[PDB]
DNA sequence: GTCGG
DNA sequence: GCTGATGCGC
DNA sequence: CCGACGGCGCATCAGC
């Protein structure tokens, strides 16, 4: 990708303005507008001059031009510069990087008087649960995961899951399986023979107290049947340094679902979209859970059968690309 | 905010 | 007690 | 002008 200092000042803006819309203003569609018009300018192989060069851009409208203009001619952006200075607004911004807090709970309690993490530290009766956690690993969070702990996450998931049930599968998804050189956090399908469709108990529940069991699990932020959202940690040598807390989160789905699941969840999902315009384009609709043909009304048929991967790149065609291409 | 019926 | 709406992460 | 803009699981709130 092109180099930060091409446009890095105008992305930034963007991506700021991007924040604020969704913490503050509650006005998401915004927030992907400016998203949108950060990332295809990123992606811009030359040093912006002037609005209407961006403009040409699709996702850059006659606002964001203007803002480019006044920004390249004074170094800043009026708007921006105020909002950043704004106590209220500025705080309300801020609470979001608490995992369980959102746009809703940060205004709420911005209101109350609760500004900081001090102010949360002090307030633990108002935080649920997940509040708590995401508090409590606030720092951990917000770091990445290079790869050597992501194989050494994925030894002990894969280890454990086949300890509890040798027809277990599980694939590692997200940046983690386009051979990412870090990540965010680890995202893993989990299926079964005994799921499908038409549907056997505690297949999700098993699996995640073994990673309890052995403490590679220490948190549970939500847990469901079908999803489990928690917090694991690489245990750490004698005498060696903590590792960081992690997100780690576990899909169970059923067998016959399960590759569009890897497709979906192993993303990048800008490929994804890509993938579902062009395959609507050639007559297929696909999502999540399945691929059906369109009879052009357009009437989705039955779900068609789908045992690895490569099968929906066969029904649309598209000459396949593996994960590191996405 | 931006795009497109 | 229950159902449905909303917040949230993603 | 003006509506679409991703859709889904789980926790928790609103309301009956
Ligand atoms: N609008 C969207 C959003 C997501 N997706 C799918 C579902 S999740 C997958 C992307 O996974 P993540 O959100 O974990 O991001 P990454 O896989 O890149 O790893 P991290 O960012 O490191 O965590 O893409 C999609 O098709 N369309
Ligand atoms: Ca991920
Ligand atoms: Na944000
Ligand atoms: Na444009
Ligand atoms: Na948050
Ligand atoms: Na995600």
């Amino acid at each position: 990708a092109p180099q930060e200092t091409l446009n890095g000042g105008i992305t930034d803006m963007l991506t700021e303005l991007a924040n604020f819309e969704k913490n503050v203003s509650q006005a998401i569609h915004k927030y992907n507008a400016y998203r949108k018009a950060a990332s295809v300018i990123a992606k811009y192989p030359h040093k912006i001059k002037s609005g209407a060069e961006a403009k040409k851009l699709p996702g850059v409208g006659t606002k964001i031009a203007e803002k480019i203009d006044e920004f390249l001619a004074t170094g800043k952006l009026r708007k921006l510069e105020k909002i950043r200075q704004d106590d209220t607004s500025s705080s309300i911004n801020f609470l979001t990087r608490v995992s369980g807090i959102g746009p809703s709970a940060a205004r709420k309690f911005v209101d109350e008087g609760i500004k900081t993490l001090e102010d949360l530290r002090k307030n633990e009766d108002k935080l649920n649960h997940h509040q708590r956690i995401g508090l409590k690993y606030f720092g951990d969070f917000e770091k990445r995961i290079p790869r050597e702990e992501m194989l050494q996450m994925q030894d002990i998931v894969l280890n454990e899951v086949k300890k509890v049930d040798s027809e277990y599968i599980a694939t590692v998804c997200g940046s983690f399986r386009r051979g990412a050189e870090s990540s965010g956090d680890m995202d893993v399908l989990l299926t079964h023979p005994s799921f499908t469709s038409e549907s056997q108990p505690k297949l999700l529940h098993q699996v995640v107290e073994q990673l309890q069991k052995v403490h590679f699990i220490t948190d549970t932020l939500s847990k469901g049947e079908t999803k489990f959202m928690g917090v694991c940690q690489l245990p750490s040598k004698n005498d060696e340094k903590e590792y960081p807390h992690r997100r780690i989160d576990i899909r169970l789905i059923p067998k016959d679902q399960y590759y569009c699941g890897v497709l979906y969840f192993t993303g990048s999902d800008i490929f994804n979209k890509n993938m579902r315009a062009h395959a609507l384009e050639k007559g297929f609709t696909i999502n999540e859970y399945t691929i059906r043909p369109l009879g052009v009304t357009g009437v989705a048929g039955e779900p068609l059968p789908v045992d690895s991967e490569k099968d929906i790149f066969d029904y649309i065609q598209w000459k396949y690309r593996e994960p590191k291409d996405r």
